[PDB]
């Protein structure tokens, strides 16, 4: 992650957004702090303080993390817009190329402990988006 953001700050900029514009477009805000593309992003439609909630879901395994119990599953399914990366050949952020598939999933998200450069208002904060069902 770019060091100047904490773990939920750099999840709240790849991954919430109520009304993102199409993906080409979208992800030019999360790559402009890359070196490289991002291959595949999910833009959850929501609020940070909604996600802050599902946190507070029962613990469950994190589906892609099968080692981690810190998951939290949504209770229900959110609007989401899923953008995967059409020329993985790209050297450089200028040019990235993204399909669109909007969607409605639940989400499963890792929680923990926030970093002390993060908002005092949440001490536990979503820092990985894990999957979507």
């Amino acid at each position: 992650r770019p060091p100047q953001f904490t773990r939920a700050q750099w999840f709240a900029i790849q991954h919430i957004s109520l009304n993102p514009p199409r993906c080409t477009i979208a992800m030019r805000a999360i790559n402009n702090y890359r070196w490289r593309c991002k291959n595949q992003n999910t833009f959850l439609r929501t609020t940070f303080a909604n996600v802050v909630n599902v946190c507070g879901n029962q613990s469950i395994r994190c589906p892609h993390n099968r080692t981690l119990n810190n998951c939290h599953r949504s209770r229900f399914r959110v609007p989401l817009l899923h953008c995967d990366l059409i020329n993985p050949g790209a050297q450089n952020i200028s040019n990235c190329r993204y399909a669109d598939r909007p969607g409605r999933r639940f989400y499963v998200v890792a929680c923990d402990n926030r970093d002390p450069r993060d908002s005092p208002r949440y001490p536990v904060v979503p820092v990985h988006l894990d999957t979507t069902i």
